[PDB]
């Protein structure tokens, strides 16, 4: 039996089989529930859709992300998303496959415990392991030395690792990801006239963010550039036909990451959380962690940040240490690639949580086995 | 025990049997009472002629539609029309058949209640189920994604259905139909010299509108084209012998549908209530509601309406969207065809409002069962 | 050079000068020809007597109204009547005076066009303006908010006006006026034993009606009262010398106005056309349209109509509403008084249809200038 | 001279003089354009009435609010409304008075820009300041620690303010106000039969809502109470005369505010947007934002709002937190009262936007000066 | 001239007059500045609140401790805290009283130099003296022989003293105090669900630690106890209103002090730094320093450490030596009590650094006078 690696994140579930380098199931993890009066007899109107189905039939559905800020808020639907992923998208009875879930660091223990309990008492997988959603990024990037920076529709990490030796006192978790970027974009668009309120329109705002937003390289100059028109404005055609021209509010949606005094948070940007994470590391380590800031996650796929993070940190690091921002052009999947790599290594077969061990020690065995 | 489907509109009562695709009884719903003095010791002149009887004997009678503007204002003759439809055209036993009445949306609740009470206390049918006259149009056209326009002689109402799920918050009932067009025609004919005042002549005006009126593809240019004489004139030979030539006032009788400012109605034409009923729907829905503008009812059988409708909508829809008016040539009975289809569904035979339920919980069961 | 105004009704043609409150010329618009054989070489035997000249010699002539039911059915005699009105009572030079014709609403456009053609090719008046016969009544009453009611020698029309904005969708024309009341009186008189068949007989019947008919305030009470002989009889003396006593049929003749079933007509009485015209108007209008039921024409001079109409309307109006029928004593000429008023206004002099405009644009200018 | 405070809302223009506590001119902000055919050459027919004039002459005009959902959609008539409310209402040259307009939060920048450009290049006022419509509500209620709910006829927005420091990241704009309540009422009346369609009838429906509609204290209980007849029935007498008995549909018109699932809107009621606006504030601030829920705007003058609101909030707030709702009896004008107070303060006397600054930098000054 | 004794720690400033036994001014040393958007004109919103004034209005402020790890990091705000203490909390003039500051041992010399330079060139006090924060603890305890252990919110340092002769080669300093304990509690709390990030919530975390944390006696036994739930759990009530059950992590927050391998530090616990400080003394001293382990500072006020530090030391010290932990109940204010005892002494009255000596010797006179 081959090992199943499902990067169950807070945005779109990225699941697939081990060994490969591309997940087979990439669908937004939303559970849609109809809200309008349904009047048609012969139709098989399913009472709750999930995934790309509930993404394409939006105009009837009240979408509901079952994971808010990395943690699982609503279980009864995340169970349905796992059901869909296992059966209707991969077609593999989970009783005959190991499982490799993931979990952002610094999350409640109830989350991980109940994830294990569900995966063992509803799907009865033979073995399940949950790795940190940011160590697999290094396992994929091939290194064993770099301050990872996860992101994307959920939380944001900074997990320094010197030589496969994570420093659990310098993981600077921050919940300022694409979801808050979207809830700020759909609030700055209003200043122009376009009003998106529902969830089916929040998805349109997220698509605008995806294929139209870039990170400035000097915000206080891009602003003054946006005074007299330029190549800033770029029309986008909503799924009903009308267009939108967003000139100013396209390098302010992802620049919240570097200035969180916009959406109201206090904690500094993702350029200063990395620096504080490094300054929480030893002196014989900083001088080399400065040289590989391996990125990850969706949110870090802007045509900006991959090259402004370097300037922001060079304005903070000593002028001698060499700064490098490893920006793999596949970082959107680096976490699952790392999961699939780690699940293949033979040295890892001792790491699974066999069903016998869970049965003998209850669900609270993960806190020691992972 | 087969089901009975009778779309008792404001004009022609269209009754028949389920499964089949042609209404058995298609006759106008009028109840005439003789007004003159009958002096004949043998002629058994019954005090009321109903339907085609009163349509054939018009010079002696006082025709009176029982259904005015969708609602029922005179019950003691609609009851007689139902009795006639059952016992003289279908020649059936009502207590041995389920009934499927219809009703335009946004009608008073008292109308539904008294309708079901009559059906359960004057014919004692085992189970009757009413339905919105728009859903049956999609049932007939074999769709689930349309925006209906059923406008038969009493009302007009665009009910947008996306995928089996009606959007009750964005329907546009309009109180202007073939009857108001007939009134406007018998009022615009006096402009030329032909005087029709009585009801037996109003029926002649309606028969003029039916066959000699058409919708101008460009009304403000047709008004100038028909100024200088052309092939615009026609000639309808009245049942008296004298012929009349309705030159210009034949694309002005159906142009009220698009400019209701003619008969004083402040509301918008049937081309703009559709656009508003769409722009009240969701953005992820407008794209494929713009594509299926299923038309129903009689008044939408003018020669040039399925084209001017598309023109007027394209004049105000987003320029990158595809518009298409699904106009099946057999639309005049499309409501009843959809009714016969719906009563012939396996999953539908539970929706009936059985006589047991009415005797158990009173006539107000319909408001919650339909 | 002042202007002229001739309310060319179907009966008495009222003509005069713009500014005075008295039509100089009043005479029945009857044109008659001798029908017997005349053998008197010396006597000045005319060829065709018109107006009062023909009214005063009936036993020899055969009278002919050119304006039947409001429309001009005969042109080569209405032209004679206009010529007589201009060259025997007013004696004016039509080339030196503008004329203000009148017309009832909802009349064929042939009347308008041929009236303009006659006035601009047979009298060469500088400027003619034809106005509706109800707006003039409101002018004469000096109001701006009333529901007019004009009737005489065959026409009846309620034109509701709120503040100069005449509602063109709520006018209620009706051919149930003095001419038809006379035709019913000369047919009910044959019941008692008096025979009137010819046109001189019709004139005698009209003179009977004008001074011996009144509108009953309670039809059934009156029929039950006059069934037992009382003081209801009123002896009239024909010019022959025979005396007749029209006991009962002196309120049954003007009762057709409120029960048009007598002449077989189907349309409602004038007490109900008014209420239907009001219920065709808007809700913010009805409240103060009920309070001005301004009447006009001759047939509204029956000694009991200004109160029976109020009773009948109050019977079917909202109970908390005020119905103040404005029936001034000088209503028989209200149309022409309003004509003289609105022709003597400062800002009206631009409204005329000058001869230049007709010469440059044809006789079809009325349909746009009126 | 003295400053002008004109709370140009989406309903009634509530304008007046600063320092006082009563707006001199409250009148609905509608622009009526007559639609019927106006034929009376005597009247001085003003072609565009505006305000209470166009509210008194409704049966003739086409009422058209120039502000749809807080934003100004039609400028060319809002300019006329400003012209009227200055000259024909307050009789003051605008060039000799400072102006204090208001504007709901989260509105397009174009709105403020064009508002300032009009106020400076059409009336040439010496100085104009525009402030958010909730800060003024706090100024009026005296506090500096509240979470406003100013919701009148077009918008609804909770602006939490802890100590003079607004939290811009926690405003909840919602377009579910009086206008949508009125539309839902004129759509729900059709349950019984009363059919209001035109704008002169939309005004009647609004006048029904604002005096016979109350908010239930337990909606599911009141629905069942209304089954068996009780004091729920109330009679309103239309301006036409006929009365209507709105039995059940009088606590369903304002219950939309707490279940916007009725108009199909997805966003939760105004009882949950307040709670979300608070749960977006800080932990030590919620303690005394839960205690001052200052209410404002028209739509919060229903009888049973200030109690069902508190019930709903205590139903989802911590059981040890004190929930108060400051509902001042003069809350209809509280925004204008706050405006007058604010313009009557020395520390604000320097915060105007003088004509000099606008002339020197253009209309784009407001974005930074307000 | 009476002596002013202000003990500027890194937590709560404890100032007051000499002679007494309780500081008159105890308030957290935090300079807060607003971070939100102030929208008010009347309010006097000061730009930087300092002290417990900046603790009531905590939801608006970015609290910034001006003393990080004993040393003074930011000076422009520490000057403000001194300003507040001297004027708005004691109402004394600085040039009217001798000042007695303090300083933890082994701190940068620039710190003390600029402290004196401020006290003499900004406040211009007559005479100022700065003494170590442990010999004052000994004065307060009334001895001249003891291994002081001062540990409050910042640094932790042992200063062994045999008989008035401090041994400056055994002052084991370690920065693992209350501030690091709070930054570790707000990180161990995340594992349970409660997420505190901002400084305003970090103060709530510190207030949790203050009145809910206790030191275990056998850490492993307590951990094994917390597995099978016991009465360990307590419910603290945030100012939000909700309650938190911190079961396990209430003896893991103050057990970092004895196992610094939790925050990743390497230096031994405070139970072993005292032992190494003693073993750095002489043989004829240890046998008596083992008996006077005078505690001090805030963080030594747990319901734990005393009866646990005694055990941990007896597990290290030789058997026949006698270990006694002098733990007075006022050890929170021990440093200031000792300062007030010292400043009121005769012999000490020659130790002051008068303004005279500082002038003709520079700010570097402290390095010989202290
Ligand atoms: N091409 C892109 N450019 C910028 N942002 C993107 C892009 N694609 C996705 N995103 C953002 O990143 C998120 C996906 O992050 P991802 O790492 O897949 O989440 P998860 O960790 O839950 O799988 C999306 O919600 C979107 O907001
Ligand atoms: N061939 C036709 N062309 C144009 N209009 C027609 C035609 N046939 C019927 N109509 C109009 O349609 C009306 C009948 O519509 P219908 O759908 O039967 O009404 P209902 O829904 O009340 O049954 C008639 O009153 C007539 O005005
Ligand atoms: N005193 C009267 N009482 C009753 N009816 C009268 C009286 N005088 C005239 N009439 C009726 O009024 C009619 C005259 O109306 P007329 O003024 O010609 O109408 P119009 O204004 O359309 O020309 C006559 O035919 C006659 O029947
Ligand atoms: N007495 C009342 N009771 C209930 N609702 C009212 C009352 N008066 C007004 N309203 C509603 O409030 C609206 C007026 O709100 P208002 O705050 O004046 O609007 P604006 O903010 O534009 O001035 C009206 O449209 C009406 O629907
Ligand atoms: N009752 C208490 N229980 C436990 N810890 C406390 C208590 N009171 C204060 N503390 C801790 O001690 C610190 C105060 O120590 P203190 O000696 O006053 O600091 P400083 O040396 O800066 O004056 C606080 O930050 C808090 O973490
Ligand atoms: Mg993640
Ligand atoms: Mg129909
Ligand atoms: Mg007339
Ligand atoms: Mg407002
Ligand atoms: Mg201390």
């Amino acid at each position: 039996t081959t090992a199943l690696v499902c990067d169950n994140g807070s945005g779109l579930v990225k699941a697939g089989f081990a060994g490969d380098d591309a997940p087979r199931a990439v669908f937004p993890s939303i559970v849609g529930r109809p809200r309008h009066q349904g009047v048609m007899v012969g139709m098989g109107q399913k009472d709750s859709y999930v995934g790309d189905e509930a993404q394409s039939k939006r105009g009837i559905l009240t979408l509901k992300y079952p994971i808010e800020h990395g943690i699982i808020t609503n279980w009864d639907d995340m169970e349905k998303i796992w059901h869909h992923t296992f059966y209707n998208e991969l077609r593999v009875a989970p009783e005959e496959h190991p499982t490799l879930l993931t979990e952002a660091p610094l999350n409640p223990k109830a989350n991980r415990e109940k994830m294990t309990q569900i995966m063992f008492e509803t799907f009865n997988v033979p073995a399940m392991y949950v790795a940190i959603q940011a160590v697999l990024s290094l396992y994929a990037s091939g290194r064993t030395t770099g301050i990872v920076l996860d992101s994307g529709d959920g939380v944001t990490h900074n997990v320094p690792i010197y030589e496969g030796y994570a420093l659990p006192h310098a993981i600077m978790r921050l919940d300022l990801a694409g979801r808050d970027l979207t809830d700020y974009l759909m609030k700055i668009l209003t200043e122009r006239g376009y009003s998106f309120v529902t969830t089916a329109e929040r998805e349109i705002v997220r698509d605008i963010k995806e294929k139209l937003c870039y990170v400035a390289l000097d915000f206080e100059n891009e602003m003054a550039t946006a005074a007299s028109s330029s190549s800033l404005e770029k029309s986008y055609e909503l799924p009903d036909g009308q267009v939108i021209t967003i000139g100013n509010e396209r390098f302010r949606c992802p620049e919240t990451l570097f200035q969180p005094s916009f959406i109201g948070m206090e904690s500094a940007g993702i350029h200063e959380t990395t620096y504080n994470s490094i300054m929480k590391c030893d002196i014989d380590i900083r001088k080399d962690l400065y040289a590989n800031n391996v990125m990850s996650g969706g949110t870090t796929m802007y045509p900006g940040i991959a090259d402004r993070m370097q300037k922001e940190i060079t304005a903070l690091a000593p002028s001698t240490m060499k700064i490098k921002i490893i920006a793999p052009p596949e970082r959107k999947y680096s976490v699952w690639i790392g999961g699939s790599i780690l699940a293949s290594l033979s040295t890892f077969q001792q790491m699974w949580i066999t069903k016998q061990e869970y049965d003998e020690a209850g669900p609270s065995i993960v806190h020691r086995k992972c």
